[PDB]
This record gives structure tokens, C-alpha cells and sequence, in this order.
């Protein structure tokens, strides 16, 4: 109870005392990623830390897209943060300005979402096509409770029409889902995303940066980090945390890093506060080239042997044995780009697409999807250019296929063992390019660029409650866990927003900072957004029409019409359009 | 259209762009009221428009408590406003920031609420007594719409039941409402305070400030209007404005102002904005003195001829004859104020209030509402001092009745013919204070000062649709009204939050700046909001000690727990205590 | 949370490591009471607090029996303090080993118990005579919640077959309840002593000191308390705590204070722990002597003047109004000792207790009690002699009378208008003395001292929870209440395990001290014990002989003999001779 949860714009824009004793505290950040940097910012601005106490520990000595960086308007714990940070390509305007400012002028949508037959547009896009059946399934993941849905898979609570439909063609391809993931992670997503299940298909709901999130969130909170004086250490490997867990308190006691290759030890005390970003997502990434495929592998990195290390003290720091082993080798493994300026891809890609890629403007809109084929590949184009020094003659698009062992289409090798350019040919063969014309475009017109990374579904890996580490473990003194792999209510992993609410958590527990966190956005417990959801799961439908055919349930709405007839429900009824 | 609602922090911490043609804009503000000035903070701050520009058109030239100043945390356009209002208590904080730490080193609680028989605690208090048929009416309202309700009734709509209820006596004198007002305006308030049932009783939710509403909002915000150099014009008198009605928009032409007695005219462009606060509350108010009575009037002031002239140009500008004639004489006309540092009056008031009033904290955490009385008299006191040169020895509290024709239990006159001891008098007298020192104490121990607005109940007439204008009204271009006899959406009158909440949608409709309005908070539409309502209202009780008399609602009840057993609804209901 | 209860021989002899932070600590503690000073060994003890940081403020600058002070052996709390307090008359020894020693030696029993018709012992005396139905009322209390008990007196829960009883005989005048009274804490008893209810009528279980409690408990631990160099303060009046109280947080800010007459102030931090004993019994106590009666009063004092002070600040430091006013005159309030050397009252003593009172060694065993007084007179004798430099021929008892307002037998005046030959005048006419030799013993053979205790029935006064404060309450930082008056769980006010066990409590849930508080004794959850009271409370009756009359309770009974027959459950019916 060192935190509660709130909303609305009293606790949004307030700010909070400087809390007790935090002169005498200082923070260690193992890591350099969105988690850590975003606590250090949460520590400057709402702990009112001074820089010189807070220490960034970085493994790192001092054209590639990681996409799936979707985002939303109700990503609260973001904006929160992404207030102060000041933005580094327009002046007296903050990140979130630009991103304000970027998405109202250009607003983001996808006018093809799914193709198949090699180029053909799906002839029933935008529809969900999903059953009675089908949306029943739906509901009753939703009514189930979090606790009851221990180590469940996706296949466990659904069936074969909820998998034919285009809703699930959708849903697995924009959070990458595949079937034997965690039936409690696609819950949450299902109870986060319920407010824009309407701008699902068309992706009118997302909001994309100006480039990548590496240049449009992380170096303008480093910047801005490094503004307060924050000390960086770079060259320090963490081998682990020395925790002594007794039967009153936990406090982290010791950490024993590789500085610069010397083995050496910094202590701790209970003041000095350590914030572990446990696991790693782009951990044991090989890379590759046009010539030669990305080289598999499963060696855990120093992100993954931490989080195993701390493990063993304690059986409330989480088994990361959940995530990081185990991986099924049919999941996605492999992601590519390719960075081309051939104009004839480029107008096969604007003849799909409806758009011109070279414009500067929204491109795709998001991603599109290859429904025949049999690595299930998805590709997106973002706002060109991506980044600072790309051309402007070039387009730079993200590839990546959810099957992995098995052959594809065009070429019959896995995506494992196919090479850069093997990407790309069955890229180009998916488009509807001729088969003639394919092969020298994708060697020599076009750059393709694989990457693999084996820990890239570990999220979404089937796990139980306790698998996973509370953001502030129970009866924890300075020790917090933030990153995708920490525990929190009701928030969904994979997205920008977990790993700043987890770090958003961890700052206002330790430092009992009094002011709200700003709660996850109650759509599923709003009349109104609940009432928008059952017009659009079945298909823009009145509730005369979804009760059309079963004699039962239209005798329970005729005589539940009748009770709400001439009242304020019926007209909540008639403007959500579901009379 | 020209605004959009909107909720959450991605619309709360984003700043719009400076909307067109805005260094060609000028705007003309009647009054100098919180309406008035918020619309020109709006202006300075959301419209980027230069202060010279800005022109206060002020009536007046250049201890009372006006009191009823309640503020609760879900006022979303207030504190929106009151963010970049810097403060003149502490240097580098806002006026939020002060209200922030202030309410939470100081929570707003009542540890009296009622009292009767001379002094001692009403022994239901904190109790609602609802029964069943006063539930149903309750919900019966909120479910009727809206338009259904036009000219409505509070007895038109409710029984004797509800009305014998402590919720009634709660209801009735925290808003002042009087049986004979309108339906709309107590359904308003029945769906906005709905998230504040269980602190209903005791005053938990609410919120105040450091001292009255002039010093700690109106004073920060002619300071922040004056350091842009907004030019305050003193000594006009507004009597019309001249609107052109076309059949395709309508332009303000022309002001008619007296200025400094001299009658002369203010040529208007499209370009020039036009904020008109039609009517108020505050206008035509004779005041009294310790020995003589307020005299009572009823003479239409500047507002209230404003309005009448401007509704003759127009249908649908509004009725001001709605609000400002046929005021019944038993409604609330006469609000007094006691300064006084006798020790036996403080003393007797806390043994009521079981704090002391000079401890510089809550005292009454709000209203006491004397239940035995007449008059109805309900007083509360504030954190003394609420003034500045107040000495530290003095409290001042606030005293109203709302029956006014009726004679009281101490002194058999009417509260309006009664001088400022008199008052005082019979104050002395519900408190338990011995009738035979009462009279000096009255007349030489305090001082108390009456004051009659004949006015204070006019937003709470009965009214139909279309009887207050739009805040920018249909097909206008630069005339729009605000304060709290414009109508807006969902939102309730009489409230800090309803005149600045009309500012903002004023001037964001007539700029067109492209940003969020926050919306009236969800609270009636929310799922978890709802359940601890059905809680609270039939006090603490559980769907089976609700159902457990009527046979009806118990085999419906049954049926309904089976089909829900060990899901995420039955986690809901438990979590909420309803289960 | 803060602490854990423990019992055995673990957490007993278990020292708790030195807590954190705390040679940055300090402590106030108002009051030199018996709680007070405990609190403070605890301090130096099991929190290792060096004596300079510990500060006690008493108000006093630097022949009367304060009896009623049983002991016995289940007093948990209280000799876990008093194990490592050196005794004053002996070497090498604490005070428990004296305590021990001794009353080994001595066992304390009594062979009469009541008296009536002026000197003739109780025909009925040892025996209970509880009726089946008053046994009913005794397990219907036992077994009714504490939540459910609000405000409720011992009359509401009894009848008049109870009352009637030998048993409230000697409950009433044991623990001197009268019934009016709480009948949570008769509730409490009964459930604390039921382990000694076959030593109730003989005193067989009950442990008494060498002296009086003043140099018995209190002067040791004073001589401890200097011996580590903690400061003692006199001539210290507090006035009030100034106590913010937060939504988050409670910290005693700064203690009011009237140091030798000069009215100033000592400032607080988070860190310096204050103690207050909220409430005194003896305070206000105004003495007579042989001549005049002592003088009534209820005029609150300085301890009750800071628990109001306190009460005001938050509704969780209590209600003291509920404890010292409104306290009804027949209770009891006088309170008699004398003393006298004539040889023939010591005879009529000892013709009554059939001990020798100059023997030096148990007298009376406790107290005798008075039947056909209308005083309901009882009087106690206690291990002559109580003081050092008492005489060695002189003898001092201890008489107190629970009805005050009723006329007495022997003298036609109530107990307060009567002077203190007057009480000793009735005393001897209850003994059987002749009605003629009476008066010139008590004149010029007799010192009887009265005192009037206005508050000496305080903590048995009707209470609700919340009532009394928490002993550390909800989310304080320093600041504890310690004595009678504070709420703990399941013990029992006016024995000196009360106020050492919350003087523990509050030590160890302010400095975080690990190791167990010991529970109160498991008693009433202990199979062995239950069946002793069922075979004790019907007066020495098997199963058998208890249903021996109701055919229903029998046909329940013979079936159970059945199940039974040849188990463990029947060896120990037989070997509690339940059976």
C-alpha cells in the first residue's frame, strides 16, 4: 500500500513533495533500456533526485528496424513521462508535442490490411467474420479470472472458428501472437484494446513517431538525462545482485559487476536503490546480410543469466525458465529489413499500399498481411525516412514471419536458413512480381538485412501468477524490478507504456513519492465502450439482428426492450447505434 | 465540428498549435467574473493571443463569505485551467500545487454532520434511511432523458419517502436545491457525484482552498492576466449588443456600453470575440449590517438587462425570464456571515464540531446542517483565517437558510427581516448555547453581516430545453456565452467547474483550437463506479440483504449468481463488497 | 505488519538484534506512570537505546494503599520486563526471582472470602450457585463477537439468576465491576481468567509483591532506568502533541510543554518517538483523613486534558468523553485505608481470616467481601507490613465501596460524605464489633486516610471500538499510546500486564524491533482448559449430573458417550473428572 491509483486531471497535472530522506538516497540502473532510462527520468523530475546520485549501468562501451513500436492515446504512464522530456528536432516543445502535433495533421490509417494470392486484397477486409460461437469464446476469456488461467495456451480456450476468422488474422499479426502463448496475456489485451476494436482493421487508432523509437524516445530522454548530470558507467557486465532475503525484509546488499574486465563489487545500503530490468527481449540477437542467413542460436545473454541469477535467492523474484526455455521453433524467430530505392517495388508497393511511399506521409499505415502464405509474413513501410541520414530516393521496410520451420511459398527453406535476399524474393513473389523479374531486384536493387531473435516471444510465453516478479517485491527495501517482465495490474507487456508504468511503480514505491499513478484506462469497465465493442465484434450489427435466428435469446430482448423503452438506456441504445 | 471531447493524459498534457488569423483577433470580455476571467486565461494561454488584445469590460470601479465554494478532484476543466496560474502564497508552484499538498496534509472530513434539538448529533447520521420505493425513484430519474424532464419538478418526480430521508437532508443543503427546482439540474448531479456517494455523509470527497474563492483563484488569475497585459477597462456598463441574424450566421456588430457614464459604442469585426456571462447570481445584492436587515429587492441588475436585450434579437439565445422572474418567497434569499473571537461561542462550536476553530485546519469539514430548524439554517466553517488581516484570534463562519417566509425557533420573524444579531441570535440558539446569554454574545461578542441575493437560486429554476443558450450557439461566429446560464453537456451548474468548463468551450469552439476538450468524467458509465453506488446507497448492504425481503428480486437473484459463479463479475461484485 | 505474536520458550529467551537507524532515534515519554516507564526499559533493553535519547516528563517536581494490584502467573508481557530489572532488597536477583521466590514460599490462598450479618462467614462460600440458565448467559457472552458488543452494559447481557449468584459475588468486587458497565471487557475477563476460575473463590491463582507496587514495580525500574543515564525531566506540564495529520502519514510534530511554570516548546522530527499514556485513573484524586470526608470532584486533570487535546486532531485517537464524563454517582469512588495497632480489631480480624495479621505473612489472601453492606463494603489486608517504616506492631487495610450515592448500615450517609472515622466506623459494625466500643476505636485507636478517585472507574465505562486508540495507530510514525486506555487485542485493562504490554507493543512497532511480543495466554483455545471450567462453573458436576434433569440435553449426551467410548477424547474427560 507505498502507492494507490488514480485518474482524471487532478492527479495528472499535480505535482508532488520532494519525499523524505531522498538527499541520503542514491539509485543503480543495471541496463540502458526504455525501462531503466524512464525510471531515471521518474527519479529526476518526481523524486527530485540530483543526477549525481543516479548510476546507468550499460553493458555497451561508450539500416536496422525494430518494429512493432504501435501506440495509442491511452498510453497514460507515457505521456506522463514524456512531459518534461524535451524534444530534440523542434524547440520550447516536448516529445510529446511533436508527437501531438505529428499524428493531428497526418493521422495514421491503413487502406489495405490484408492480401493474399499474391496481391489480391482480401475480399473480406474489414469484417471480423466471426461466429456466434466465435465472439462467445471471446467474452468468456474476458469473464474468466486472471488467477484461473495458470499456464493456459491460446488453443485452450478457443476454437477452430475463432482461428478461421479475419478478427484472429488481425489480432495475431499487429501484437504477433501465435497459439501456444499465454491465454492471460491475449485476456489482457482484449480488456486494454476493447475502446478501439472499431479502428482494429484499419489501425485508425495507432499513433507512430516521426522515426524510430531509439532517436524519438531514447535519445531525448538520454539528452535529457545527461542534461542533469546523470552518471553513465559503460563497460560494466552484472553478473549478479547479492539479495539476503530474511524472514522480515529484503534488501539488496552488494552487486557484482565486470567493470571494464576487472571482476569488482560496489555496495550497497538500504538508501541506495537498485531498479533490474530482469530478461531481455533483443538479447542474443545475430545479425545478418544479403548474402548469408541470420545464425540461429539460444545462448543467454548477460540480460537472462541475471535474472536467473536472482532467481535462486528467492522464489518471488520470478523463474525466468518460463520464458527464456522452451521456446516452440515454429514461433517467430527471424525479423527483416530491407532498405531498396528500385522504383518498381516501389510502385508495386504503392499499387497495394494506395499510397505514394516517397511522399514523407503515412505509407501503409501499419502492417500488411500475407495470408497465403505459409510463414504467415507481414510487412510495414513507416513514415519515410526513418532515419536521419537514409536518403530521401529510399524506402525501408520491416519484414517479419511468425512460422519459422516451415518452407515458404516461393522458396522451399524455413525462414531460418534463408539468406537476406531469400527474404526478399519471397517478399517480392507475395507482391505480385512476376517470377522473372524477382530474382535480380532482391540482389541486387535491394538490401535485406535479417536479424534473429531467439527470446523475441518470451513475453508472451505461457506462464503462471508468480512466474513473473512484482514491480516492488513483497516486503522490499531499495530491490524493484521494472521491463516487460514485472508484474503489474491490469497493464499488457510488449508495449512502450508496460515498461514506463513498471518503472513509473518501482520510482512511487520506493521513494513513497504521494501522488497517483495514473491507472490503466477503464475501458472494459465503461457501459459505453462495452455497448461499441458488441456493435463491431459482430459485425456492425443491431441487437434485432444478432438475435435474428435463436427463438431464446430474441424472447429475452423483446421483453428487455420493453423494460427500457422511452428511458435513458434506449438512448444510449439508439447512439451507439445498436438499436 | 468545431471540438471534440476527449479524456485521459495524451489530451491533458498536449499543447495545440496557435490557431489561424489569431494576431488579427481581438476579444471583448462582459464581466469580470470566474467565467469571464477564465476564458481570458484560455485565450492568453490556449490561443496564444497577445494581451493586448483582451479587453475586461468591468462594472465596478477602481468580512463576507460567499460561500457554497465545494470542489472535488474530478473537476477536469478546472484544474486544467488552474496549472499555469502560478501562485502568490509559495514561489515555483501553481495554484493546483498548493491545492494539491493543501488537501493532502489536511483531508476535508466532517465529524458532525446534522444536529438537532439545540446542540446535540442526529443519531442516524452518516446513515441515508432509503427505503426501496425511494431507491427506484432515485433511479427512475437518472434513467428518464433528458428531454423528458423540461419544466420538471423536484415533488414531481419523488415521494414522501425520499424527502423523509437523512439522503434528502444531505442532498438538500449541500446544493442548496429547494423542492420546487428543476429535475434536470438534481438529475445532473445524481450521475456527476455518483463516484462520491460513500463520502457523501461525511464530507470526505470534497476539496477547499487556503481562503475564499476571491483571494486563492480570482486574485492568482488577475495577477497571471495582468503580467500578459490584459487590459482591464473599469466604469462600463454594458446594455446590448447588436446581433444580426442571418439565415446562414450570426455576428456581434456593435457594444452599447456607458462607459464612465458617458453612453458611447465599440465597433466589432468578425475577427473580434465577443464573451457574454448572460445573468448572475451575485447581481442586485443589498447587504446588512450587525443592526439593521439586508433589504430585501428585486431589481433586475446589469446581467439579467444584458440578457433581455440579447434575447429579443434571437429565439434561441435564451429565456432569462425563466430564471430571473416568479422566484417563490420561500426560496434561499438571505446568507449571513459571524466574525467573532468570543471564547464561548468557539468553544460551543467545537464541542460540535469536535476540532478546534482556531487550530489553522478543517474545523467543520463543511456544512452543519440544523435539522430542528425553521429556516433550515445550515453554517459551516472554513480553515480560519479565510482573510488576510483577519486577526488569529477570530473564526468566521458562514450561516444560510433556505426557507425564508417562515419564522424561526429563537426569534418567530423571518429570516428576511432579521438584522445581522438576529441572525446571529438564533445561530447561538441551535447550538446548544443557554438562552440567557445568548443575547449579548449576538450583539456584542459578534458581528455578523447579512446579505440577500435574490438571485441565488435562479440556475436551479425549472427550466426546458433551449431556456439557457448554447455556449457558442448554433451558426455564430464571434458571440458566445459562458458562466453558468450557458448550456453545455452533462455538466452541473453552480459549480467553479461548470463557469470555467463554459470559458474553455467557448474559446476553443470560436479559435478552433484543434485540442481535447476533457470530458465530464465517466463516473455514471462506469462499471465499478456503479457497484459501490448500489452499495452505499441502500447502506452497506449486500445483494442478499437487498433481496432478502422481496421474493421477486430473490429468485431472479439466484439464478443470476449461478451463471456468474467463478468468473470475473462475481470478482467484481466481491472486490466491491456487494457479494 | 509491524509485529507478530509468539509463545514458547523460542521467542522468550530470544534476544532481537539492535534495530536500524536507531542511534539516530530518540523518545519522549509524558508521564512517570507505570506503562511509561516500562516503555522506556523497553527502549534501552530490546531496542538498545542509549539513556541520553530517552527523556521522561513528569508533572511532580522532585500511609495510602493503592490496592487492588492481583498478579498472576500468566502476565505474560510483564515478566519478560521484569526479567532483567535488578531487585533492590536482595543481591545478585531481578525482580521476578523475588516475585518467584517468594510467593512459593507464601502461597496466597484465602479461607474466607464473604461475610454477612455482621461477622458471620457465607454459608454458601466457595460454591457458585450459577443456575443452568446463568451458565447459558456466561457461554451466550463468551461466544458473541467483540465488533457486535458496542456500547453495550453487563445489565443488557444478564439477568437477575446471574446476579444472584456467588459467582458475580466475587467477580464484582475482584475486578470491581459494577453493572453499568463495559461488557466488552467483562467479556475480556472472562475469557483471560477462565483457566482460573477454580482459584477464583479461594485466591489460589493469584500472586501479590512484598509492598506496594510503588517500590515493588516502579521504584526498580526507575533505579534501572537511571542506572543507564536516561533523563528524567520534572516540573513538566504537557499541554498538547501538535499532530499533522496527513492522508498518508501521522508524525508527532511538536510536544506544548510547561516547563517550572515557563509555557515553551521542543520541536520534533520523524525520528523522536513520543509515548503517551492518554488518561490516568488516579488523577484528580482528592484525599481526606480521620476527621473530614475527601472532598468529590470531577475536575479533568492534566492527562485527560491531553487526551482531549489529542482527540481533536483525529477521530482515531479516541473518544475520552465516553470514559471520564458522564461516569454515574452510584459508582465507585472512595476509596479507605487504616492503619491502627489496637489489639482487639486485629483479634476481630483475626477471628474472621483466621490468619494471624502480624505474622508477616499472608492475611486475608485478598479481599473480603461485605454481602449485607448497603456500601457493598469489601476490604482487603496484605503481607504486613507494606512499608518500611511502618511499625512492626501496626497493621494498614485497604477498604473501598462500590455503591457511593446509597446510605451506609451503620451510619445513615453516603460513602462520600462520610470522613474517615466514619468509613472505619462502619467497617468495624460489619465485623461484628459491638455496637458500643465501636466508636472510640475508630476516633482514637484508628488513622483511616480516605481518597476520592473520580476516574478509578473509567476504563470499565461502556465503549465502542475506535473508542479507545490504536496502541500504535494507523500509519503513525512516532507517535504511540501506551496505559489503560489504549486498544489492544485481547487483553485486559486495570492489570499491570495492560499497560506493560502495550508499553511492548508500542517499543516494538516504532522501532521495527524483530522478535515476538507474547500473545495473551491461549486459554480459552485450550481443550484442557474449557473442560475445567465447564466442571467449575456448574459446581464440581460430571456430565451426568448436568443433564441429569433435561431429557433432550441427556439423549444428545448418550449418544455422545457412545462415539466416545474407549478414545482418547473419554481420557480425558475422566482425568479432568468431567466424567
Amino acid at each position: 500500500s507505498h502507492m494507490y491509483y488514480s485518474y482524471g486531471n487532478y492527479e495528472a497535472f499535480a505535482r508532488p513533495k520532494k519525499p523524505e530522506n531522498v538527499e541520503n538516497k542514491s539509485a543503480y540502473l543495471i541496463g540502458s533500456g526504455l525501462a531503466s532510462l524512464a525510471a531515471a527520468c521518474f527519479l529526476i523530475r518526481d523524486g527530485q533526485m540530483e543526477g549525481s546520485k543516479i548510476h546507468i549501468l550499460e553493458e555497451l562501451p561508450k539500416y536496422v528496424v525494430r518494429g512493432g513500436r504501435e501506440m495509442e492515446n491511452h498510453f497514460e504512464c507515457l505521456w506522463d513521462l514524456f512531459r518534461s522530456i524535451p524534444s530534440l528536432e523542434i524547440d520550447n516543445a516536448s516529445v510529446l508535442d511533436e508527437f501531438y502535433w505529428l499524428n493531428k495533421e497526418d493521422p495514421n490509417y491503413s487502406r489495405c490490411r490484408v492480401i493474399e494470392k499474391q496481391g489480391q486484397r482480401l475480399v473480406t477486409d474489414g469484417d471480423f467474420t466471426l461466429t456466434k460461437t466465435a465472439i462467445k469464446e471471446i467474452l468468456d476469456l474476458c469473464l474468466t479470472n486472471e488467477e484461473d488461467l495458470d499456464d493456459v495456451k491460446i488453443t485452450d480456450v478457443f476454437s477452430d472458428d475463432f482461428f478461421n476468422s479475419n478478427f484472429w488474422i488481425y489480432w495475431k499479426t499487429m501484437f504477433a501472437f501465435e497459439p501456444w502463448h499465454s491465454a492471460m496475456e491475449m485476456r489482457r489485451y482484449l480488456m486494454r484494446f476493447v475502446h478501439h476494436i472499431s479502428g482494429l482493421a484499419d489501425f485508425s487508432a495507432l499513433k507512430f513517431t516521426k522515426y524510430n523509437q531509439y532517436e524519438s524516445l531514447v535519445l531525448p530522454m538520454v539528452e535529457y538525462l545527461k542534461s542533469h548530470g546523470v552518471q553513465f558507467e559503460y563497460d560494466v557486465k552484472v553478473e549478479d545482485i547479492k539479495i539476503d532475503v530474511t524472514t522480515s525484509q529484503k534488501i539488496a546488499r552488494e552487486i557484482l559487476i565486470d567493470r571494464n574486465g576487472n571482476a569488482e563489487s560496489i555496495k550497497l545500503t538500504i538508501n541506495d536503490l537498485v531498479f533490474v530490468t530482469n530478461g531481455s527481449i533483443t538479447e542474443s540477437s545475430t545479425y545478418g546480410d544479403n548474402d548469408t542467413p541470420a545464425p540461429p542460436t539460444d545462448e543467454l545473454g548477460g540480460s537472462w543469466t541475471l535474472w536467473k541469477n536472482l532467481a535462486r535467492q528467492s522464489p518471488e523474484f520470478g523463474n525466468p525458465d518460463k520464458f527464456c526455455q522452451n521456446i516452440p521453433k515454429k514461433s517467430w524467430f527471424v525479423s527483416a529489413t530491407s532498405t531498396t530505392n528500385n522504383k518498381e517495388i516501389i510502385d508495386t508497393i504503392e499499387s497495394i499500399c494506395k499510397r505514394d511511399p516517397l511522399a514523407g506521409k503515412t505509407v501503409t499505415g501499419g502492417i500488411i498481411t500475407i495470408n497465403d502464405s505459409a510463414w504467415q509474413m507481414s510487412f510495414t513501410i513507416n513514415r519515410q525516412q526513418q532515419f536521419k541520414d537514409q536518403p530521401e530516393n529510399e524506402i525501408s521496410t520491416w519484414i517479419y514471419a511468425l512460422y519459422s520451420d516451415v518452407n515458404g511459398d516461393y522458396i522451399k527453406k524455413p525462414i531460418t536458413e534463408c539468406s537476406g535476399n531469400e527474404i526478399c524474393q519471397e517478399w517480392l513473389y507475395h507482391l505480385g512480381v512476376s517470377t522473372d523479374k524477382i530474382e535480380d531486384l532482391a540482389k541486387h536493387a535491394s538490401n535485406t538485412i535479417p536479424v534473429y531473435m531467439p527470446y523475441i516471444t518470451s513475453y508472451f510465453m505461457t506462464r503462471a501468477i508468480g512466474d513473473r516478479p512484482l514491480v516492488v517485491p513483497h516486503q522490499s527495501q531499495n530491490l524493484a524490478f521494472i521491463g516487460n517482465f514485472a508484474e503489474t495490474e491490469r497493464d499488457t507487456v510488449f508495449t512502450t507504456e508496460y515498461s514506463v508504468r513498471t518503472a513509473m511503480e518501482a520510482v512511487y514505491q520506493l521513494l513513497n513519492i504521494d501522488r497517483g499513478i495514473p491507472e490503466v484506462i477503464n475501458s472494459p469497465f465503461d457501459l459505453r465502450v462495452l455497448m461499441d465493442a458488441i456493435y463491431e465484434l459482430n459485425d456492425h450489427q443491431d441487437l434485432r439482428e444478432i438475435t435474428k435466428d435463436s427463438k431464446m435469446q430474441k424472447l429475452a430482448l423483446a421483453g428487455f426492450l420493453k423494460k427500457i423503452k422511452g428511458t435513458y438506456i434506449e438512448s444510449l441504445l439508439k447512439e451507439h447505434k445498436l438499436l
